[PDB]
């Protein structure tokens, strides 16, 4: 079968790696993991990732090599497949550095206005604001990036993947995008692309 | 001269990058910024570092090259020099993902239990304990991993050196370790190291 195994939720964090192997045009086992059933915490799991968390994958062609945390599949996949990130050290610094610009910020901040906007058990306006403030923050950044550059580290990469599924869903959090204008135009170009479509919808 | 220009502050992240450079050999010149005068939003940073953040790198070396966000600078370094991350796809991968691990959990979710205990001028007890007890979690996935290897990666590398300045305040954050038996063993391997002590004491804490 497929050399990439998936364990995956319909999530952010999920669809950053379908995107990524939909664009890759690398073929992949689903394993749709309950988050009702806490199967993310099982401890079968827990040896492909100890954090109990999605998304890991277990390279099949690679002795069953598991990789945990999105950003380091990304990585991992790109490297693998010399897809979406540039091998020369200016070009790959600029997809590392966007990377990591999302993966300890969009992402974490964003996901703390989802809690604390969304899920958790009373209302903290002070806490709602703090995410929700400093996620437009952070997309302010990107727009300001995206005006020096059609993607965030220049050609299209697996920065804008770990990205794009985070600013997607900025409505759910409570975030607007209004008046980023560059930031508008990159989601546009992403939501056209056909692998970004499908990946969008793994798992079913 | 040095062909490194580091931006920091005494702080976790930016105790990253001296701890990683001071363990390299590769010598830098430090500029460190001012909170209070709101050095880290002037119009000059926001050009290496729109963020407005620190730790951020400005390698002399390759046109003024900069690099922003702490994982980052360490992957650029450790590529650089050929130091602190094998270059064999499995072993790369391994300390990516650790690197990434606390990139994306143990620095924003301490940072937020830091903010919340010791900072924010609303007292949110469920905040609080939001923040500690998913500290402690993510304390307990490197305490698992460290029943298994000697550093989180195999060989000590940049992973430790991201994760080692967040650990080392966990009591300013309100958490313990009690019960980590693989844990403390690992602080203490890396309290010891003369470039963490080193890395540590630069720039001559500011925030947490
Ligand atoms: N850094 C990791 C994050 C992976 C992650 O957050 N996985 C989530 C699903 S993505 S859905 C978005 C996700 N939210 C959550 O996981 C909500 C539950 C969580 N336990 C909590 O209390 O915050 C979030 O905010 N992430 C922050 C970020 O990306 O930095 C998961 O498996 N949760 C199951 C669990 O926790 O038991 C990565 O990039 O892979
Ligand atoms: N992901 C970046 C984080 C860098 C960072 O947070 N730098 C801080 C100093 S380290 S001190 C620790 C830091 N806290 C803060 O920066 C507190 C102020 C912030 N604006 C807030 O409201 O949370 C934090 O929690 N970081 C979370 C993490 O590492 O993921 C900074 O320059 N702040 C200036 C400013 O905000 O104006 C990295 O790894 O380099």
């Amino acid at each position: 079968g497929p050399m990439i195994d998936l364990y995956t939720a319909a999530t952010p964090n999920g669809h950053k790696v379908s995107i990524a192997l939909e664009e890759m045009g690398l073929p992949y086992t689903v394993h749709a993991l309950s988050f009702d059933k806490k199967e993310q915490k099982a401890p079968e799991f827990l040896r492909i990732n100890p954090n109990g968390r999605i998304p890991a994958i277990v390279d099949r062609s690679n002795d069953d090599f598991a990789v945990f945390e999105s950003g380091a599949i990304l990585v991992y996949l790109a490297e693998k497949t010399g897809q979406l990130m540039p091998t020369d050290v200016k070009g790959r610094s600029r997809v590392i550095q966007w990377l990591m610009f999302q993966m300890g910020g969009v992402g974490p901040m964003q996901g703390q206005a989802n809690v604390f906007f969304r899920y958790f058990p009373e209302k903290l306006q002070g806490a709602i604001d703090r995410y929700q403030h400093e996620t437009r923050r952070l997309y302010e950044v990107l727009d300001g990036r995206l005006g020096e550059a059609e993607y965030l580290a220049g050609d299209y990469s697996i920065a804008d993947i770990a990205t794009y599924p985070w600013v997607r869903i900025h409505d759910w959090s409570g975030v607007a995008v209004d008046g980023l204008d560059n930031l508008q135009r990159w989601i546009a170009a992403l939501e056209a692309r056909p692998a970004v479509q499908r990946g969008l919808l793994v798992p079913r």
